[PDB]
């Protein structure tokens, strides 16, 4: 639609923080280690966590909206095909991708 301005990164800023105090939030903080699935990197071709959205954001790497929304989605994405169902980290994600909807329609709406 319209590219993204420094009002809506200091929104963007606001979104991404509410993930990270999520309670189930705690697998995607920081990137997989590569003890805890040894074979996540060569499964997963492109890793995505909050830590590295929260670079991104701080170096104003986002031009759209979709750009912010297409890495998070990246991050539940990965999540689902990598772990089956019924993993712990699979139902992280399916609650922490609830709530940023919930949070990215707020955004939204402000706008
Ligand atoms: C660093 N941090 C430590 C706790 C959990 C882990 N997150 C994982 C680990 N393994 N697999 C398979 C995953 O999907 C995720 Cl999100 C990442």
């Amino acid at each position: 639609l319209t590219p993204l301005t420094e009002k809506d990164y200091e929104g963007l800023k606001r979104v991404l923080r509410s993930l990270q105090a999520h309670k189930m939030a705690w697998p995607f903080l920081e990137p997989v280690d590569p003890n805890d699935a040894p074979d996540y990197y060569g499964v997963i071709k492109e890793p995505m966590d909050l830590a590295t959205m929260e670079e991104r954001v701080q170096r104003r790497y986002y031009e759209k909206l979709t750009e912010f929304v297409a890495d998070m989605t990246k991050i539940f994405d990965n999540c689902r095909y990598y772990n089956p169902s019924d993993s712990p980290f699979y139902q992280c994600a399916e609650v922490l991708e609830s709530f940023f909807v919930q949070k990215l329609k707020g955004f939204k709406a402000s706008r």
